[PDB]
């Protein structure tokens, strides 16, 4: 505990939050998406559910220690809100996202840090053909809301979304999932935004 | 980090919160609307629902910096908890606005905020005609809730909504879509209301 | 600002929160209902929902302030957090009301505070009847939940509800609306209590 | 106000909260039922919704002061967040409570607290027969959700429901509403638990003087 | 009262918060479900709606006092804010769990907390068969959800599922209910990940 108590006290009482990346230090955030459910589709509106988690990855100095000087520990979990977090969301959803796990990340003594939510997010996808064979696909972009390509990158540890705890009896099954680093510009502005495209092909489950 | 920890400490630490403004310094705000989705229609209680983000800008003189004090920082991202923000409402909703973005602004060396909420609403609107050709018109003006046009004054940049992220298999087509300033004039009061009227013509996708 | 800043500063952080009201230093609240929609009726349920705001009109001693001291300022807009807001309850409601205003209050240099807070309403009626061409009338009070008529005395300016915001093409359309202070009398207990009562009278629009 | 500024400063900034109950110091709350309306019924998920309030009563010495000290007050109001509260749970909900009142007590210079929340509840009910003469009972039980009866102890003021706000053009109609204190004992357990036990019976019903006094037996304290 | 107050400030406002296990200190955490009411199910979309409380368990050092020293108290009752408590979390929810009851634990001088938060759940449950005789059986899983099994080790008292307080007018019939600690492992990574399984076979009544 004492070890613990005094690096928490050292990382987060002794100067303030981390102020979030600029221009001069930007920030890399890394996704990967953990596909669990489609839980439905409205037809009526062109809404789907989905029901994922993310793990979200980036490193501060900030957040560094040397282990020797902390009873060698390593790591430790801890409460979202005594770290900045990025402000990753999804641009075509069509509800708050509901979020289905507890706010606590990992932190680790080389500054990285581990971020899992979990989450329901209703989005914009037209579920015509759902029934059929070739199914039907949807996409929906992530990125930050607010920070440029010059402030966060954000980047995939793959282009495979993780389905291995796609749940077995959803309605609907997956044909492919991926998810893939994209630049973008729009006309508004000169700088670059960086985002992640969720790309999930599906149909009703035979 | 350390600059900007150091201009955030001195621009939010330092003094007390911008208290709004008053007949004697009034502040001018300037709103645009980004449709996404009109996601559905209840033509049996005549509620509309929309999803658009909007930008706001406005611009105070106790959030000025010169960069050159701060290691050459021109902007910096902040929890909108951190600043005034102006009380834009939706004055024909039906229900509390569903947020979907993060609530974080953009701050600029020059006293320039930019804050982008996105959003989902409920409003009053007869979809009557909406199956046809013609399609139909809904309105919702967006004002402040508090202050008169004596205290905020409400601009938009242009008269055009933009369309460009608007769901291409939406269920409702855009015919048309502006954002205008009216300005209302009372015998009761001697004080101008200020509103953006939000039009917009749609119907159901051939 | 400054002077305001200094004025809010001033009247909120020199002395604690007003208390609220008591026998030997009441207060009189004067409320006024504007009708904007009557979004739906169940007869499922025999719940209707309303869309209004409500004007609330009191004033205190300790919100003075001489305009002289303080660069002529005459009026300021704060939010009702920091001040004392009367505790105005709908006795009939069967869900909690949903605000769709900000909650900010104008308070004058008499001391004098206006909050005119807008939401939708669900409480307790029977729309039998509505169809038809005499309608229905329904009625809900509005007390203070704690507070005797000796702590709190109720007024309306005006018995006629203000229907000049009611939507022109709700489903439902307004025949009358009065609201109306009634005093009621315990056996046990010498304190009066006060409402207002508002009744609607309203059918299906032709 | 000042008088009153100074109580409240005396009683809740110069010590610690009242940490609660225990078997040495115990409490005793009064709890009564009004209910307000049945506002549905659902047969497909034996659900049904109450709106109704309640009067909960205690007292602590804690609470107490001499009127004569602080300009002849005997009583003021106070947000529920400063005292404590009970922690008086229905027993059966199938949702969270949703609260239609303004969480604020009524305390006495006798240490006496009155708190009179407002709820819309969903609770477990098979409802089928509330369609006929005879109608259907439901039941929940309100009770302490950690204390046992050695440190709560509640009561009732009367058996009988309050139905002086029911809603005369409910759906439904009440035929009969009852609050009854019981005693459980389980076989494991030395400690009482003390619940009260809402019993309505009710059915489908069948199917203008608006006046500026009204009279009645200050059920919202 | 006075003894009370003191003992809690003792024990909260006199040293930092318990800031949870580690590798070096770890945890276990014993869970035990009472099932009340499956209210719903929805064959649409695959969930379905339970009602229950779930009593945890853990024991901290840093929780410990010796009675003689604070008038005989033994154990005390106090809001779950103002103690750490384990991030146990429903793996295959479909919505944020609802909250039925008080937030509030029982702490006893040996350094034991008990903590019995009343919930509804909607969850990932394929409900067809349930008109049969034979009913449909379903599962989640409940587990930390950040810590390894090197920091939180979870257990039951028994396999059995307590069904003493379920609704005798539920839709929903139980006719099996156990709770079962399971070990995961994941080839990517060498710490162990524990659950406790909840499984439910259920029927129209
Ligand atoms: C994540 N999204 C990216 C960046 C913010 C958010 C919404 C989109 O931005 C804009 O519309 C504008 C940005 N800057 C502007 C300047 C003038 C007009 C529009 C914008 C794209
Ligand atoms: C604090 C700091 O880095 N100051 C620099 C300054 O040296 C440089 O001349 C200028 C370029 O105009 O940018 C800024
Ligand atoms: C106050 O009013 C006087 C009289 O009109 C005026 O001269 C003065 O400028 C005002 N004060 C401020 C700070 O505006």
């Amino acid at each position: 505990q004492a070890n613990l108590m005094r690096l928490k006290s050292d990382l987060f009482n002794r100067s303030p939050m981390y102020p979030g990346p600029t221009k001069d230090d930007p920030l890399t955030v890394t996704l990967g998406f953990f596909l669990q459910d489609i839980v439905k589709v409205d037809s009526s509106t062109n809404e789907v559910d989905l029901v994922y988690y993310e793990r979200q990855r980036w490193k501060l100095n900030s957040l560094m220690w040397d282990p020797n000087e902390y009873g060698n520990i390593t790591d430790f979990r801890t409460s979202a809100a005594d770290i900045w977090t990025p402000d990753i969301t999804a641009a075509s959803s069509t509800r708050p996202v509901q979020v289905l796990s507890p706010q606590i990340a990992v932190v680790t003594h080389d500054g990285s840090v581990m971020f899992s939510p979990a989450q329901r997010l209703s989005f914009m996808c037209d579920p015509t053909g759902v029934d059929s064979e070739e199914g039907v696909t949807c996409a929906v972009k992530f990125e930050s809301w607010v920070y440029s390509g010059f402030e966060i990158d954000l980047k995939t540890d793959t282009d495979q979304v993780d389905l291995s705890s796609y749940y077995a009896s959803s309605k609907y099954e997956i044909l492919s999932a991926t998810q893939t680093r994209q630049v973008q510009h729009y006309s508004c502005c000169p700088e670059p935004y960086i985002d992640v495209n969720l790309v999930v092909k599906f149909r009703e489950r035979r």
